[PDB]
């Protein structure tokens, strides 16, 4: 069952020209079925045999496929597949299950090798030419080449879907209050009618198809809901999530283990609470991936703890637009994020989780704000728009923190929700220096190539140190000696330095960094009172 | 009409630029906006077989509540081969901006280079496929527009040039600087005649943008304190002026006192200040614009809602310096702000050279990328790279000058 439909031009790539590989040598029985094969598609007017003022050739294989005794064929396009033009979003990204709305009905159409059904470019079919040989390569081998849209060829897809969607705009419009979804070769249609209705039109639909030499299967040989969406089970009204299920096992190699945390983390998503922190822990040193690694006790109970999560299964709903939309944040530790995304309290359409590596030097509030960003597009991509949203910060926190930071910084319409553990700022360097407060005006330098360097500070009050450091660095040194000052200070201090991260700690203030140091002082900083950090320009009178 | 042959620079593809999610909303006016261009035979739907892609969305403008469709063609003009600008307007009492993007729908666009011109309106959560267009005419937005359709641009006004060579009209892309300093009586009176001229075929004030000084504190009583930061500014200043000296000043900062503590000036301190501060009353000298180099701009975040800004070519070298206060209303909102900066300062970069500036945005690309589009009022499209404000720059310029009362 050909088609009727005008063929999409298909060119090679720039300046390239068709394939031109060499057909492996095959068995009685090999050779046997793909004549048999052939003659059938032949027959069928999907291919037609070629003489020789064809140069090109792709290898044509013979694979028995499986629950059938019986044989089967395909063939190799990687080299046409190469030299083949690219075309457009040959997949703009998957619909998510949130962004959906209950249907009373979803019916699924495998259209199947309608691949086959729509024709190819007549010009260029040529490229698809393939042989069969003979036995004993004495007489040639029979040729061939497609007249239709070949299995695993490049362009097959983005044609057959674009085909697809012109055949559909008129039974589209026929039909408004009508869903279709086309994904591969699989349709999705879905309805609010009354069953009766909705059966009637999927036949009118099927029909449709049908009109275009496109054969489908029939009510008797369908597929039924729930219908699994790469990791969802979707029902017209509701969608769940499997569970999941951990294999319990004997020993563990390291692949086991990374495959292990690699599922463990994508459920995170849906279930937060899980944990992989002493997981990863046995991957340390790792010497080979299949060594096998004892898993310690903390991994036990961990490895165990989340068996019992994954237990439980999801129930999830579907996104009605009637309804505003909501998303909710948790801050699970540093730099770790919960978010849950509902209309209804506790009917949740989507969750997930972060985790933010500190990087140079960040702060919670910082971190709080990419979130929302993160999950501002995610909403847009889903739903067209953006959640209000509640957070676990209050707004003159966010106020106090905004108005002052460097950088341009913004959060969409929110609501603070007061659910502990609230983001709040560590601390915040005074404005001015303090009155009647130590001063320490601190310095610290080393040498670049030996690393030797020294630290150390001296007081208005007259209160003063130094320190020797060995296998240290500048950078360190300076800040070092900010950390001394800040040790020896007390509940008020004024810092005076010249170094350059110090202005950089005044500009943003950080309340993490990856410098372990940084950190330290970071503590300290939290520790103190009032501080007041001074910046002077180095190697001058001061 | 017989389309002129548009080309990419030699060896250059067309472009290949991913679609961003919109919204709802902008999605539906996209749509209902296209079908109608479609109806009107201005584009046409087209199919995989064309690989190419270019960033669309749409906007309002202020004192506009109709949704008009934005096209994202720089990667486009960049690849698009090439084929002027007065000093006048620079300097004129008033200049107004007028849309002619509309005139460019009329011109057919030759053949061979509409599939560049490709670009596809998304669906919500890619529920369906985008529905891919190419335009058949003039794309509003491109640069080749304003180019072709110089020639009866230049006609259609010819007739108000001639009889009002008191008046500077300039084209940059979609729209038109009308300069005059002729009082607003006379200059809006003349602007509405001057739209109905061009209907007939189918405020800005240039001279209050002078560069601010930047003014140095004074005190009845300096501390330690004061000093230090005062000397740390103008020690990084120097770097504009050599003429700044802070030796004086850093000897009375010898000794290790409190930072409160008060300190009196040395008549040779107070000596070298005065002549910083005299150094400092006017722009460094040297400064020309170099058409042939990239026109800069920073832009660093000043809180309460003010932001300060440097056009420059070279570091140092600013061509032009400025303030800018948040407008009425984006009382809450970074971006907001920020984009509105960034349309003020294109557009004196265009009065003044013709020429849009490449910004340097103290923002993080992805806040920058998910809201700039919300806020957008300008046919046009700078260039940007997103930093990290030096804590320096940034007490330097909040040093500028500002008017004893202001505007009134
Ligand atoms: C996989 C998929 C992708 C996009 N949409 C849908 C589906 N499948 C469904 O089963 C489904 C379930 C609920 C709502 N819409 C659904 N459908 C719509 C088509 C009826």
């Amino acid at each position: 069952p050909i088609s009727p439909i005008e063929t999409v031009p298909v060119k090679l790539k720039p300046g390239m020209d068709g394939p031109k590989v060499k057909q492996w040598p095959l068995t009685e029985e090999k050779i046997k079925a793909l004549v048999e094969i052939c003659t059938e598609m032949e027959k069928e007017g999907k291919i037609s045999k070629i003489g020789p003022e064809n140069p090109y050739n792709t290898p044509v294989f013979a694979i028995k496929k499986k629950d059938s005794t019986k044989w089967r064929k395909l063939v190799d396009f990687r080299e046409l597949n190469k030299r083949t033009q690219d075309f457009w979003e040959v997949q703009l990204g998957i619909p998510h299950p949130a962004g959906l709305k209950k249907n009373k009905s979803v019916t699924v159409l495998d259209v199947g090798d309608a691949y086959f059904s729509v024709p190819l470019d007549e010009d260029f079919r040529k490229y698809t030419a393939f042989t069969i040989p003979s036995i004993n390569n004495e007489t040639p081998g029979i040729r061939y080449q497609y007249n239709v849209l070949p299995q695993g060829w490049k362009g097959s897809p983005a044609i057959f879907q674009s085909s697809m969607t012109k055949i559909l705009e008129p039974f589209r419009k026929q039909n408004p209050d009508i869903v279709i979804y086309q994904y591969m070769d699989d349709l999705y249609v879905g309805s609010d009618l009354e069953i009766g209705q909705h059966r009637t039109k999927i036949e009118e639909l099927r029909q449709h198809l049908l009109r275009w030499g496109l054969t489908t299967p029939d009510k008797k040989h369908q597929k039924e809901p729930p219908f699994l969406w790469m990791g969802y089970e979707l029902h017209p009204d509701k969608w769940t999530v499997q569970p999941i299920v951990l294999p319990e096992k004997d020993s563990w190699t390291v692949n086991d283990i990374q495959k292990l945390v690699g599922k463990l983390n994508w459920a995170s998503q849906i279930y937060p609470g899980i944990k992989v922190r002493q997981l990863c822990k046995l991957l340390r040193g790792t010497k080979a991936l299949t060594e096998v690694i004892p898993l310690t006790e903390e991994a036990e109970l961990e490895l165990a703890e989340n068996r019992e999560i994954l237990k439980e299964p999801v129930h999830g709903v579907y996104y009605d637009p009637s309804k505003d939309l909501i998303a909710e944040i948790q801050k699970q530790g540093q730099g770790q994020w919960t978010y849950q995304i509902y209309q209804e309290p506790f009917k949740n359409l989507k969750t997930g989780k972060y985790a933010r590596m500190r990087g140079a030097h960040t702060n919670d509030v910082k971190q709080l704000t990419e979130a929302v960003q993160k999950i501002t597009t995610e909403s847009i991509v889903i739903w067209g728009k953006t959640p209000k949203f509640k957070l676990p910060i209050q707004k003159e926190t966010w106020e106090t923190w905004w108005t002052e930071y460097w950088q341009a910084t913004w959060i969409p319409e929110w609501e603070f929700v007061n659910t502990p553990p609230l983001v709040k700022l560590w601390y915040q360097l005074e404005k001015e220096p303090i009155v009647g407060a130590e001063t320490f005006y601190v310095d610290g330098a080393a040498n670049r190539e030996t690393k030797l360097g020294k630290a150390g500070y001296v007081t208005n009050r007259g209160r003063q140190k130094v320190v020797t450091l060995t296998d240290t660095t500048n950078q360190k040194t300076e800040l070092q000696a900010i950390y001394l000052a800040l040790q020896d200070s007390g509940l008020e201090v004024n810092i005076v330095t010249d170094s350059q991260y110090a202005l950089g700690i005044i500009q943003a203030q950080p309340d993490q960094s990856e410098s372990e140091l940084v950190n330290q002082i970071i503590e300290q900083l939290i520790k103190k009172e009032k501080v007041y950090l001074a910046w002077v320009p180095a190697h001058k009178g001061i």
